[PDB]
DNA sequence: CCGACGACGCATCAGC
DNA sequence: GCTGATGCGG
DNA sequence: GTCGG
């Protein structure tokens, strides 16, 4: 946190552009700048020093000079006083309310937590669950609790079918001391890129986790992605654990390394890595790395037997999960 | 200057 | 019912 | 908002 003041500023600018302006590329530009500054191993002393880094241009350079001189940014100071911008920004903190819904609600006069509760009927199902657990989903999860949640998920999956393999990814796999949620990669030998030899593969896991009252609510659910809510069991007389967000992704077993690379993130690491793959003439998603022809069209999946193979194709030295937190 | 900016699953909606 | 576009999320 | 070409 040598430059926490600067990266916090860029993060608030990114969120403003996403939530209020609906300028998704300004949001990514600010996020990338914040990321590159966050790993810069010196205390930044001017915007011209910062502009040397890739993703910091003239505009951000000027904002960093203002912030270093005064300790604040007038642009943000204004944004904070504007009641509409602040209301739109706040409502997007509810899961399922993005920038469109948030501006829609603030237009309808719904602009506080109390206003959301009174108008619960104007929310779809995801938004209703996001409002229900608003305070809980704001809390971090200590790694110690992540370890207990892992134990439950892995043992309940083993009880359904011993051939499942569940791998916790996200910030947990990157070694974070706390996580925003739990991300679970799931494979089963009956589900490959070649065939699906059993139905309900993800559903049976979700259903087992509901039966033991680990999973408490569902935000969305399809054949390969579950997004919902879970809770650790508490002891007699003990306060309940906060409810937590859980995501589960069932990935074809022969595409595991592309899947765990994707799900380990970070999101900015994946964007940098996939952008780099493009420049090297490949495309990477959670299933495959494929070459690009002269026309630009993706070819056939390349053989992959490790995360490191994916790095090798695009001529990157391997980075362990813990060094992917960008 | 200018196009490009990672890639995709699920929910919801318009239009048929 | 479907396909395609959009919002929102990972 | 930034960048490579
Ligand atoms: N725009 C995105 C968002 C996510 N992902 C991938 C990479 C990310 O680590 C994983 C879980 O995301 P999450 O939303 O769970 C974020 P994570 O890195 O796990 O940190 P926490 O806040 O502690 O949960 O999904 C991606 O590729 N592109
Ligand atoms: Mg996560
Ligand atoms: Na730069
Ligand atoms: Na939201
Ligand atoms: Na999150």
């Amino acid at each position: 946190t040598l430059n926490g003041g600067i990266t916090d500023m860029l993060t608030e600018l990114a969120n403003f552009e996403k939530n209020v302006s609906q300028a998704i590329h300004k949001y990514n530009a600010y996020r990338k700048a914040a990321s590159v500054i966050a790993k810069y191993p010196h205390k930044i002393k001017s915007g011209a020093e910062a502009k040397k880094l890739p993703g910091v241009g003239t505009k951000i350079a000027e904002k960093i000079d203002e912030f270093l001189a005064t300790g604040k940014l007038r642009k943000l100071e204004k944004i904070r006083q504007d009641d509409t911008s602040s209301s739109i920004n706040f409502l997007t903190r509810v899961s399922g309310i993005g920038p469109s819904a948030a501006r829609k609600f603030v237009d309808e006069g719904i602009k506080t937590l109390e206003d959301l509760r009174k108008n619960e009927d104007k929310l779809n199902h995801h938004q209703r669950i996001g409002l229900k657990y608003f305070g809980d989903f704001e809390k971090r999860i200590p790694r110690e609790e992540m370890l207990q949640m892992q134990d439950i998920v892995l043992n309940e999956v083993k009880k359904v079918d011993s051939e499942y393999i569940a791998t916790v990814c996200g910030s947990f796999r990157r070694g974070a001391e706390s996580s925003g949620d739990m991300d679970v990669l799931l494979t089963h030998p009956s589900f490959t890129s070649e065939s699906t030899k059993q139905p309900k593969l993800l559903h049976q896991v979700v259903e087992q986790l509901q039966k033991v009252h680990f999973i408490t609510d569902t935000l969305s659910k399809g054949e390969t992605k579950f997004m919902g809510v879970c809770q650790l069991p508490s002891k007699n007389d003990e306060k309940e654990y906060p409810h937590r967000r859980i995501d589960i992704r069932l990935i074809p077993k022969d595409q595991y390394y592309c899947g765990v690379l994707y799900f380990t993130g970070s999101d900015i690491f994946n964007k940098n890595m996939r952008a780099h793959a493009l420049e090297k003439g490949f495309t990477i998603n959670e299933y495959t790395i494929r070459p690009l022809g002269v026309t630009g069209v993706a070819g056939e999946p390349l053989p992959v037997d490790s995360e490191k193979d994916i790095f090798d194709y695009i001529q990157w030295k391997y980075r362990e999960p813990k060094d992917r937190s960008e």
